[PDB]
């Protein structure tokens, strides 16, 4: 077989992240990553794509462009993984072994299973962010809403960014109020959650701002069908099975229901519910020891963010590290994550709490206000970082900073 | 070949669906998808893990329950492909269907505990959820001298959600019907929050948890087994990365659980990869020539045999009315039953439907203990399951409970 010492599946962001890692630990050479896509995104700006405010283009480089230099890219998709044998398939009909294995795959959209979707986009008023194909179609329904109601849904599924499908309305109320079409909107969300958010002090914020705009928020509705011609929408009742909601609308932002790469689903080192079965605190799996996982295709119990990402990425440099000289790893992951809630064009609140659910705030100022240095941070350095700090593999907590601010 | 209507699975619903479906299509034009030789009521698997019933009543060979002139494919779905009506099976064919009943049950993922299901080749360990290691139970029982006895639930989905805290009241009666209650740590270690999801039975559990010194630790998940050693070690949910290992003279596993293989990347699942259908039809939501029942479906109940029955009779007429051309009427109520055996001689049977609110048959109260509903559970409805439900003779307890009221 073709086989390398270390093998990363995925070139999204853990992937290029744990390559960039392992690339100076062990020679680039050795470290191959398996990647179908030639264009790597920068997801979180995608919200600010949807609402007119940053460029699709820019989100995006080649996936060449990224790779750490000298590394392998094999473009292929992972199609099984046998980790007894210490291999795994991709659809060019290759087996490839590792030595380690790095798990990246992130997270599966399924808009399938919204009845009427992917197609129902080819018809104008509805957009998702949440895909290359989708986003701009987000900030089109948006220029051209002229009257009605302006629908956001959340599935009754795991998502990434679960604060992206609000994030978006409130963008959405801006937008509105800065073009004299407030008093024709009635904004909507339709979540699957029973609460706004899990931690309170956010939750508390956001709240107040869902007051004082006039935002309706129906808990456990959940999106089930689509009828784009007709510019109709269909929710359940959660709470109430058997009850179908219709409900007209002049702007839809769909959130798609989620799922591991149905590649994990069915493998062995997946939980029963499809993800990368990993140690809690050092992302090694719990079962095969020379495997690990990062990111959103794991079941790490936090949020699937970038910013988790980062934080993850620093402690399995040292797991995998120590596993190498056959030491037993000391470093624990905190859980640390981040959602910067956009709250309108020019304003964030910055949401980082830890496995526990409490805040974990890197700044000395309350992060809970409304902040435009908040803002400016999400649209502007942080993509810049990404690209050119994290990519490289220097980017990992901000538990330094953090104490260097206190 | 193809088949105007095809079942996948020749379980309880698979079964009972296609006896229904003879009847409406002709036996000639029915088959089912089955690997299986054998065919288990697993409900009384509960007190066969203490003893109290045996594993040869409880299966019978799958050509037995099959209903005369249905064809028997006996090989395993590997793909379904709704899109072109048909299905692939692991002997490398191809079956087209006019209608398909999804029957395919749950799950057993042993495997994901490190150290199962290997650490079953040792003792002080079983599992009433398998046929291979519910008399391990038993055993486990019987071997029993001294120190924890841990009764487990994980964190996903299951079937007769009831049962792994059954067996556990059971061993507590075994203890003090041999003089080893004094000497027995009973602990029930959930990843649930709450004893059991309807107050009314809850409560009633409470009060016997309380009564009998049982200690019950919530939202602490197994998820390694060193049998050699006859150690258990749990996470606890409610502080990620927190951890206790914990010895044990006796285990009891309850299995993380999840959809068939085959449903979970399949089109007709949901994005959990379950069968996606209509919660009062059952009829699939974009596929309007497929049907689903029982434990692989995404019906918000309690995924047992009772609720199988319910809803077969639905199934029943939601299918006749679309080959009529016509749209389906009548709304499943979401009714299940978990019969709670609460010792050798009681029964707490618990009925509720959709709103987690009785719907008991009965007009006496049933959050009691009470012995007709033991004999009920331990030999009627066994009875009644080979005898009318598999010929699909009983649906809804609809009838039954407006009678007795
Ligand atoms: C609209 C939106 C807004 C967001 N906002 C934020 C934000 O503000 N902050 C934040 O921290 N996060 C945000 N995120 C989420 C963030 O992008 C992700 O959490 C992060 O990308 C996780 O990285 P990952 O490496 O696990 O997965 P990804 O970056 O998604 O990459 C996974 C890769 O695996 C590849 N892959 C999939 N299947 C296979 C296969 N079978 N074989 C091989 N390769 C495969 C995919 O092609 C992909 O390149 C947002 C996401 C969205 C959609
Ligand atoms: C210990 C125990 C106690 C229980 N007690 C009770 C109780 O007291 N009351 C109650 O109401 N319920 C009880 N149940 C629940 C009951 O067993 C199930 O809910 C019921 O059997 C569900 O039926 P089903 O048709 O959905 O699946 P099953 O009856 O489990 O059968 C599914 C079938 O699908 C087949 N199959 C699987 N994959 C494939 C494939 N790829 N291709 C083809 N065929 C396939 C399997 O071989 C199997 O025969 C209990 C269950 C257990 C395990």
């Amino acid at each position: 077989m073709n086989h390398y010492e270390v093998l990363v599946l995925g070139g999204g962001s853990g992937g290029i992240t744990m390559a960039a890692r392992m690339k100076r630990k062990v020679g680039a050479e050795n470290v191959a990553i398996v990647e179908p896509s030639e264009r790597h995104f920068y997801q979180p700006i995608w919200t600010l794509v949807g609402a007119g405010a940053k460029q699709l283009s820019s989100s995006g480089r080649p996936t060449a462009s990224v790779i750490p230099s000298g590394v392998e890219w094999i473009k292929a998709r992972v199609t099984e993984l046998n980790p007894d044998k210490n291999c795994i398939h991709t659809d060019d009909d290759e087996k490839i072994s590792y030595r380690y294995l790095i798990i990246a795959l992130g997270i599966q959209l399924d808009y399938e299973k919204i009845k009427g979707l992917p197609e129902g986009f080819a018809h104008p008023k509805i957009g998702s962010n949440y895909s290359v194909k989708t986003v701009e179609k987000t900030w089109k329904a948006l220029q051209d809403f002229k009257e009605g109601n302006a629908i956001f849904t959340f599935p009754n599924t795991p998502v990434k960014c679960a604060g992206a499908p609000q994030k978006i309305m409130y963008l959405s109320e801006a937008y509105f109020r800065k073009t004299g079409k407030r008093s024709k909107a009635n904004i909507i969300f339709n979540t699957s959650l029973g609460a706004i958010f899990g931690v309170k002090k956010y939750a508390d914020a956001l709240q107040e701002i869902i007051q004082e705009r006039n935002l309706t928020v129906n808990y456990k509705k959940n999106l089930i069908e689509v009828r784009a011609d007709k510019q109709e929408a269909v929710f359940e009742n959660l709470d109430k099975p058997g009850e179908t909601q219709v409900i007209s609308y002049e702007m839809l932002h769909v959130t798609p229901p989620m799922s591991p790469p149905d590649v994990l689903k069915t493998s062995p080192v997946a939980d029963a519910a499809g993800w990368v079965d990993v140690d809690k605190e050092t992302l090694q799996h719990r079962r095969y020891p020379n495997v690990f996982g990062i990111g959103d295709c794991t079941n790490l119990p936090t949020s699937k963010t970038a910013a988790a990402v980062a934080a993850q990425s620093g402690i399995l440099d040292r797991t995998i590290s120590v596993i190498m000289k056959n030491q037993t790893p000391t470093k624990k992951y905190d859980g640390y994550t981040s959602c910067p809630l956009v709250t309108g064009y020019n304003r964030v609140i910055l949401a980082e709490f830890d496995y526990k659910a409490e805040p974990l705030e890197t700044f000395p100022f309350d992060q809970s206000k409304e902040r435009l240095s908040m803002y400016l941070m999400k649209a502007d350095l942080m993509p810049f970082l990404y690209w050119n700090m994290m990519l490289r593999g220097y980017w990992g907590g901000p538990a330094f900073l953090r104490k260097l601010f206190h």
